């Protein structure tokens, strides 16, 4: 689909060619509006296709033909880059195309045109980077020269503050696809020039080593509907959440809310305790065949909250879809379930109960993240333990089943009556109980006994193989990521009770207090931490 | 078997040395569901001494040599 | 001069990588050159858009298309450790990927029809009699014997130099399974034990499958790398410890 | 693996099929069979 205009924009000597104006002129629809319109590429251009070729000369000589910059690309593994003629520029690290795409001789082409996918021109500079050194140093020159030049081109507006399709701004949207290398830039800026304005980090005072160091809460916080915390939390998805959690000031703010929300955390563990005890006491005093009723009916109203409580959070969260929060739902749907049989069918209604009061004992495990001395302890069992003894006991089955029919079918001629009494037999072989005898009432001995044999051999090397899978994870894995993993859990747990209880709906409360610097007034929330550098500070 | 806390408690630790019997025994009601239980107090035990295992290695990975002898000198200086 | 075999028929490119020897290996196969010497080259760029890169390559012998290529003989006439470093090094993990892709089509079609016949040797052999539709399963086994009997010869018939840790088993399991179900009709008190030795080693030769998917092909390696590597050393020592203790308290035991 | 089964199982003896496209370069024709791998690399463009 490629016209006279694509073949004239192709390349050649010393990246310009003069055809390129005779042909605009020889046209007096329009040759630089014409572009493809395959299913590979529908709208690339001339305005982009010079740009995509680094010639300054070539996209100025279609500038003054009058291609319109404004146009926008379409259609399909290509560039993720966005349509938009001046987020083209993101294809150069010298900004050779955009030096003259701002401010252009009639064609102002504005960093604040949206692009056809929404991301503006700064949204595609943070979508199109990479977690490379390189990549990323591209990027944050890149981001800042367009901050930069945007206080000279429509400086009333905040360039950094619009949302695309998705209603997330560029700060959100690099939380989100968890990169870190932009993110930490980004909110850790400063300028000292006139480009303080723009700038999130600030310092107040410096007196010996302690410095002062403020920070930019804007859409951060967690007191808006949408922002990084809550992005990170739940909307995120890239493994990359656990490290961006330690970068400040976010973890400054957690340690805030931590700090002010332990007398609620306490709370909730100290009434949670207090209903699994009572269900203790209920189970073990439960009859075979007036305080007990009271139990009872403080069980069915304890699991129905609980119910509410979990039913409230899959509610919400929906693109979430959090090991701990199925089964603080399962276990009140268990209780419920119990205490709803014992009006009929009452024969099951015990076996439940137990299963739900097991279930309890194993949620309690859910708070030891709340302790400073017992977060780290209670990161490996749900990381790596519960990842790998899955698949060692889905091949144990594979094995026992097998193992179980082959002894049972050939112990069939003059104990392993059924599948069920070998499969219970060859499991006996794990707490180191089961018997291996040469018994010779069933016949075939010697083959029952080679059989047996070889399945305590393969057990052994089945759990050979577990323990050198966890091993192997050991060696690879770093003390410093279980505890900002452990900082994560924290943060998920204190950004889901500071929108409070499902019954109460406790009101938020804005984070920091209101400071201003220079003037756009500039008023906005801030947060400030202290901290002491030598290092930093011997550079002065 | 099982008539009280105690008799259940010890018979629970019994999976630690190795000597506990995993039974499907009937004459309890809900055989099924007490063999259920059990397998799964073996496997969270099992859960439980994997982690002590890896809590150990972790910080036998970050140890050294010379500070067990450090402190050797710092508890004789004692 | 780069497309002459030796006496063995084997080119320098087939050379270098039955010898192992990947650091030329590495060189020969992204060969490029911008000048003069460009028909020389395997490695092309056609077009760099943004960061985009379209590279192309030569799969002259190496396609695993004719009769003998790079393919085939680091799979199976190559003898170097280096195997498992040649592999990795593009285009070959490309061109390998795109097998795959194509390829799980038939490999998901012969793991379901290899479990379906495992179940069925299972079934048979649990409602085995001690003394119709059971009749069909041991016909069924035979002809599955056969088949997959066939199906391994055909693969030692071939690959003579080769001479794999499953495809010995598979043979195995087949060749016991046939010598059970012939001995149904003669000296038939050893042939249920042979059944039972044969569903053992079939539900064993299961875990060939589990190097097909993502998440458990790294699982399935250190099982047969190392593990049997080193338990059947210590096995050994075992059994030579087993046998002259229990001699040794057998001889001491004679007495009250 | 891959390579035992593009050969076909015994019994039916699949055909193979040339991998790749046909793509000339230069002139010796030259014509010759290429596959083709598209990368991403910011490190080696900006070398450029
Ligand atoms: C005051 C006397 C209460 C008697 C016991 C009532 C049943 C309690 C059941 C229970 O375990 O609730 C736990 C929950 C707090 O923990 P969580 O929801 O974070 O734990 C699960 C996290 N996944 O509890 C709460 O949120 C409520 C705590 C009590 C305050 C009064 C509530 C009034 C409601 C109308
Ligand atoms: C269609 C109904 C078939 C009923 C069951 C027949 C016996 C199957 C026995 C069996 O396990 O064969 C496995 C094999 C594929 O796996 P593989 O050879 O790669 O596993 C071993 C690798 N080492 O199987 C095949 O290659 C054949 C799959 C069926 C297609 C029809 C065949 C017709 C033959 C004339």
């Amino acid at each position: 689909g490629k016209t006279c205009l694509m073949k004239a924009v192709l390349n050649l000597q010393d990246g310009v060619n003069a055809c390129i104006m005779p042909l605009l002129q020889i046209d007096k629809k329009l040759l630089v509006n014409a572009q493809c319109t395959d299913e590979f590429y529908q709208g690339h251009s001339a305005l982009h296709i010079a740009i995509e070729k680094r010639s300054l000369q070539c996209v100025k000589l279609l500038v003054e033909n009058g291609a319109d910059v404004h146009l926008r690309a379409c259609g399909r593994t290509c560039f993720y880059f966005g349509e938009l003629p001046l987020s083209l520029a993101a294809c150069t690290k010298q900004w050779d195309v955009v030096t003259y795409l701002l401010e252009n001789p009639h064609q102002p082409a504005s960093l604040e045109a949206t692009d056809s996918l929404g991301n503006t021109v700064l949204h595609a500079l943070v979508m199109i980077a990479d977690n490379s050194p390189e990549n990323s140093a591209l990027v944050i020159h890149m981001y800042d020269g367009l901050l930069q030049m945007g206080a000279r081109l429509c400086p009333t507006v905040q360039l950094e503050e619009i949302s695309n399709h998705q209603g997330l701004t560029p700060l959100k949207l690099a939380a989100k696809e968890g990169k870190i290398e932009i993110f930490r830039h980004i909110l850790q800026r400063e300028f000292s020039g006139p480009y303080q304005p723009l700038s999130r980090k600030f310092t107040e005072w410096c007196y010996g080593p302690v410095r002062v160091s403020l920070y930019d809460l804007s859409s951060v916080d967690s007191w808006e509907k949408n922002s990084v915390l809550e992005i990170i939390a739940f909307h995120c998805k890239s493994p990359n959440r656990h490290r961006m959690v330690v970068l400040e000031p976010l973890n400054k703010l957690l340690q805030e809310k931590w700090d002010r929300l332990v007398s609620r955390f306490f709370f909730n563990f100290a009434c949670y305790l207090v209903y699994m005890f009572i269900f203790t006491v209920v189970a073990y005093h439960q009859p075979s065949l007036s305080m007990l009723l009271l139990g009872h009916i403080l069980i069915l109203l304890g699991g129905i909250y609980l119910l509410l409580g979990q039913l409230w959070y899959f509610w919400r969260r929906r693109l979430f879809i959090s090991y701990f929060e199925i089964l603080f739902l399962l276990q009140a749907l268990l209780t419920v379930l119990s205490q709803v049989l014992r009006f009929m069918e009452t024969e099951w209604y015990l076996p439940l109960l137990v299963l739900s009061l097991v279930l309890g004992w194993l949620n309690l495990l859910y708070y030891t993240r709340g302790f400073q001395h017992t977060g780290i302890y209670s990161v490996m069992i749900q990381k790596v333990i519960l990842r790998d003894l899955l698949r060692f006991l889905l091949v144990y089955l594979v094995f026992l089943f097998g193992f179980a029919v082959a002894l049972v079918s050939l112990s069939r001629e003059a104990p392993y009556r059924s599948i069920l009494d070998a499969s219970l037999e060859l499991f006996k072989f794990t707490i180191g109980m089961g018997e291996l005898a040469f018994q010779e009432q069933l016949r075939f001995r010697g083959v029952v006994l080679l059989l047996l044999l070889a399945y305590v051999l393969l057990t052994y090397v089945l759990l050979l193989n577990m323990l050198i899978a966890l091993m192997s994870e050991t060696v690879n894995h770093v003390a410093d990521n279980s505890w900002s993993i452990w900082k994560l859990q924290k943060a998920i747990s204190v950004l889901e009770m500071e929108n409070g209880y499902w019954w109460c709906r406790r009101k938020k409360h804005r984070e920091g207090r209101l400071l201003k610097v220079g003037t756009r007034p500039d008023e906005r929330w801030c947060f400030r931490v202290e901290e002491v550098n030598w290092a930093a500070w011997e550079k002065t």
